[PDB]
């Protein structure tokens, strides 16, 4: 029949852009599930579903807190069609600012979202398209799930769990059917990120003058590689459908080349003191 | 004076034979700090300084919960010397099993100790080790924080968290005098290891047959490659012991290279499908 996507993690960006862009697809062959953690925040889903005039029924929102089994069960039986045929885990957290910075609640919410939320979504959706020996899973990765970056430590630990924790099961899932995939996104163009950026007086207390000055110094660093290097949502979301497509997906797939390059040298020297080296000049 | 070098997880294998391989060095260079969450357990730690014939004094052992900050800073103060040159972050909890037959708590244990303790032992010794401008820091790796394993998703990505986690501090440490290193480890011989590897009834109940049957499997695989490929813990923590004494260490350093060929071909395709491809022949 219809394709049923879930989508977690869709109140903005690549999330809330994919969503309306399946439901909005001339074909109308997708079922979308567009979740959500706080309802309140449906707002642009669906003024962004008006823009592009998504058929009435092509788009059901659902409250979806990944930081709780109980909500990921409850949502799962709110899909009518009692079946999902590509579940994108989207949902994520990101974190900037010195280590000793980082509340350690803000810590284990970012790892609590990210990899542990994933894992749920993946608890209770993964058996079921294991039965029906069929189904798609895609994951939003990062260019920060691939390589380290300063002042991301945390960001980036959860991104690379993500990474870690898919290929474990795309080991697992090659002969059973279900096909998993990471959507490897560099920068995506977000006018609030670009805000995110800027914290100083409270994290200068929580750290030294010197690590503080870097962090500008890196928060200069990315507001250029974004101003000259993010990718717009619908060109990101984009990819996620390739992915969807491809009858043989491949475990990731990149929505830019640009850090490729990088990305090599980081395996052409498993030392990592190549990558650190070219990394470090990169931002300083 | 004398190196000062605090090590968590030390019940057991690597941490504690590091601990004690560190305090009976004839030239008795270093003072230890042998950490323990569950002081019932420092009976081997003890047993096997006495064997190694540490020097009294040079083996001090601390109650350390990794997954509680204040633990964390307890164990901080308890360093006389109020100093640590070395800290080794070894604390580490393993999870075999079906993604789906995998607690939630559990899951949240593993990444909670693996990761989030390593980023609360790093911020409580890190600022020092910034401020004086000097000190190493070595993390326990693991091939499987390298390149993901099946029924490992939990395991592999929080030893990948790991991984981002060390690499984004790395860019940053760089010009700051103080050094992190991941020391990434194989199979380390461990007879209670490949006695944790097998659970029947309980597994088959909390997933189907046919997983359950592919899990026995890659079981009966591990068995192997320990009873084969499996190093002798003095073997693994004298790499401890050479990154520690390196002038200049790298980022990361590899007790083995029986895995390297395998790593190789994970970024001589970054689409990931073949080393999906080697890891599950390789497995299955
Ligand atoms: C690592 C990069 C790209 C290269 C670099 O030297 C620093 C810079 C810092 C911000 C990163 C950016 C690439 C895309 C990221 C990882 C986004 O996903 C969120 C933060 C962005
Ligand atoms: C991945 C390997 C090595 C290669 C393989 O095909 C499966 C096998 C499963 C058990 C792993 C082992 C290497 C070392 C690990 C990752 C230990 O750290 C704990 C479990 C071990």
């Amino acid at each position: 029949a219809r394709t049923v996507v879930l989508i977690t993690g869709c109140s903005s960006g690549i999330g809330l852009h994919l969503a309306v862009r399946l439901a909005s697809d001339p074909s109308q062959s997708f079922k979308v599930y567009a979740t959500l953690r706080d309802l309140k925040t449906q707002g642009r889903l669906w003024e962004a579903a008006r823009a592009l005039a998504c058929p009435p029924g092509s788009l059901e929102t659902l409250q979806l807190d990944v930081r709780d089994s109980k909500s990921v069960a409850a949502a799962r039986e709110r899909v009518t069609e009692g079946r999902v045929d590509v579940l994108v885990c989207n949902a994520g957290l990101g974190l900037l600012g010195p280590l000793e910075a980082l509340g350690e609640d803000a810590v284990a919410s970012v790892l609590d979202v990210n990899v542990v939320g994933t894992v749920r979504m993946l608890q209770a959706f993964l058996p079921d398209m294991k039965r029906r020996g069929s189904g798609r899973v895609l994951v939003t990765g990062s260019v920060g799930g691939l390589m380290g970056l300063p002042f991301n430590d945390v960001y980036c630990a959860s991104k690379f769990a993500l990474e870690g924790l898919c290929e474990s099961l795309a080991v697992l899932l090659l002969p059973f059917g279900v096909h998993l995939s990471l959507i490897e996104c560099g920068p995506v163009h977000t006018a609030f990120m670009e805000k995110v950026l800027g914290s100083p007086e409270e994290v200068l207390d929580r750290t030294d003058i010197h690590t503080f000055h870097r962090f500008y110094q890196y928060l200069a660093h990315s507001k250029q590689v974004f101003r000259e290097a993010a990718q717009n949502p619908e060109e990101v979301a984009e990819v996620f459908l390739t992915a969807l497509r491809a009858p043989k997906p491949t475990l990731r797939y990149f929505t830019t080349e640009r850090f490729l390059p990088l990305l090599r040298m980081r395996l052409d020297d498993p030392s990592g003191s190549n990558y650190v080296t070219a990394m470090h000049r990169e931002v300083f």
